[PDB]
């Protein structure tokens, strides 16, 4: 069968069982498991699974190379398509949440969930809420007697902790550390200092690659019964290394991909964002060209916005991606090298991994 | 050492473990660090902390009566107070996203969180996203190698998901069921057949009871390790009818108690909640007082809000509450009986659980 399609099968047979558990255990009626079931399928479906299906993608590297009967390798199969729509659903989470702190109009070409007419913030806070508590219930139903229960579950908290502390650092990225304060209302940073490169890397780092690279690598290990075959602080380097560059390939898109393209009007320059593009300018400007960053970064005035993406145009951004997109290309084909000497399987699924966010 | 006093530590040793796990794991600055020990005393104290000491009250039950070394009574009392601070934190999770849902004033005496001038909407969902976090945080770390361990983890997950789907009946409990859909914006109900006891009682189950009374009992009874000495099913039956009870005040109390006891000015009747007063004043009027009720129900208009609290008054729901009371004391008191036959022990916890609700 044909990853994909086994993948997608799942999500109906996840679906089915969480509304059946809701009818018989949860005393819902049927209007609100058919409300939960359209919030479902707009916040879970339409993007392109990348983060699913690298745990079934590992999986099956290792299904390969590792003596199985048939039930086993099916039930490995089924267990990495149960775990990549717990990745899923926890996008799903983060998205809607992320979507209503931030004001966003649009989302995969579509209205962000909380717009929904019949929807609104008052709904979809908790339907965000929902999203992540099944991904739990998930796990405790189909890996119940699974011997990788625990690590799975103590990963996957660690993660959506990570990432909720990441959301932190992105959303005060445009704020003077030293002024942080619950009873102030806060400024925009007028010295732009803490737009540097190791700032930038940490709010990659929490916010995008734990959920987006490591969770998917190791899950797929895990339900493979094979991270004892694998270097962990490698597996954790190369994770940290593609999500930067992922992260990276996002920011410029913002800026510069065309509405339709991006599904989105991009909105980072008006809301003064830590972004690639900012850091990268600043560290290559020179006095005049900070000034005129300065008076113009973070306003809503199309006009202001407009200078900002000028000046990144005449700063000449793109010989600055080519040279960070080179140095990235050289230091995953070092860790994938050394990812070799103990996993030419799991190397290779890093490879694919990497293969599709370059080339997206 | 008194309860209070030890658990009030333990909160200071929790919050160090977590400030200082941040500092260490997670790259977290001082400012940062300052913003978030702020928000985790201005979201997490100042309650009564009755969840908590809950757990602690069980625990301190059972060690009476079982043998145990001097370190191993401190440790259960300890597990306690951590597996209490989970709860009051869950508890902190959902007052955040629910202040910022319905669009709350004030919260204990003060400002709800998001209304904090350095904090806003865009801060405070991510916030409350952490204090649930922290839940798993404060489990994993000091309950790494407990038995209890994954019941604990599995029961506090099927708490938080009844608690989230409580919160869906509760905000979706004014308009038709027949009605309900993402892509269209949701009519307040006309005719009110939804506000019946039943419908009533299953939104304050799952919105109230499962996290305020079962969890803090069941998990007195798993840090004690006597889950075995109990029977489940009436555990479940008393925490649905004493949190019932205990909504039921709360209902009473948004209507008639003064903002500056209360700490908040209720809205209830503006918001069209299906509360205690509005199921028992639609089961005893008459045709005229119905139709008054309808013209003035879930509308901001004072002078509405007025008309309403008057039809109250003069419906005499003083008598349907004393009816209800005296119903809960003899079921109560049935249960605690029943509880009696496999754990004194356990009846006289819930006995004193039971006197601070019914006399607070
Ligand atoms: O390659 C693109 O996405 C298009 C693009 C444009 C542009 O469209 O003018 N400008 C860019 C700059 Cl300044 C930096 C980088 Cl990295 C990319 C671009
Ligand atoms: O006992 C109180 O909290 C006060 C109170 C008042 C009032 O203050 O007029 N009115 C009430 C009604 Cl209609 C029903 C219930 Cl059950 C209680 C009250
Ligand atoms: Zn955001
Ligand atoms: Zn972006
Ligand atoms: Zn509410
Ligand atoms: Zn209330």
């Amino acid at each position: 069968m044909a990853s994909m399609e086994r993948f997608l099968s799942v999500y109906d047979e996840v679906q089915a069982f969480l509304l059946d558990q809701l009818q018989s255990k949860y005393e819902i009626d049927p209007n609100r498991a058919r409300y939960l079931r359209i919030m479902m399928d707009t916040t879970c479906l339409g993007g392109k699974y990348f983060r699913g299906m690298t745990v079934v993608n590992v999986a099956e590297g290792f299904l390969a190379v590792t003596q199985h009967d048939e039930a086993t390798k099916e039930r490995i199969l089924h267990d990495a398509c149960v775990g990549g729509w717990m990745i899923e659903f926890l996008q799903a989470h983060y998205l809607v949440e992320d979507d209503i702190m931030d004001g966003s109009v649009m989302r995969r070409g579509k209205p962000c969930w909380y717009r929904f007419p019949g929807v609104t913030t008052q709904c979809a806070i908790n339907d965000g809420i929902i999203l992540k508590s099944w991904t739990q219930i998930m796990a405790w139903h189909y890996f119940a007697d699974r011997p990788f229960l625990k690590d799975l579950l103590c990963l996957f908290q660690k993660v959506d902790y990570a990432t909720a502390v990441g959301q932190m650092y992105d959303v005060t990225s445009m704020c003077d550390s030293n002024k942080l304060d619950p009873e102030v209302a806060q400024p925009m940073t007028t010295d732009f200092a803490e737009f540097t490169p190791a700032i930038y890397k940490r709010i990659v780092k929490y916010k995008t690659t734990f959920y987006t690279y490591l969770l998917p690598l190791v899950m797929g290990l895990l339900v493979s019964e094979a991270a004892a075959s694998v270097e962990m602080n490698l597996v954790e380097r190369v994770a940290h290394l593609i999500g930067e560059y992922f992260q990276v390939q996002d920011d410029v898109m913002d800026c510069f991909t065309p509405p339709e393209q991006l599904g989105k009007v991009g909105t980072d320059i008006e809301d003064a964002k830590c972004s690639w593009l900012a850091v990268t300018f600043l560290g290559k400007a020179n006095a005049a060209q900070v000034a005129e960053f300065k008076a113009n970064y973070g306003e809503k005035d199309p006009a202001k916005v407009a200078v900002v993406k000028r000046l990144y145009s005449k700063a000449n951004l793109q010989a600055d991606f080519a040279a960070y997109e080179a140095e990235v290309v050289r230091e995953v084909e070092s860790l994938i090298e050394q990812l070799k000497v103990k996993s030419p399987t799991f190397a290779e699924s890093v490879a694919v991994v990497w293969e599709k966010t370059h080339k997206r």
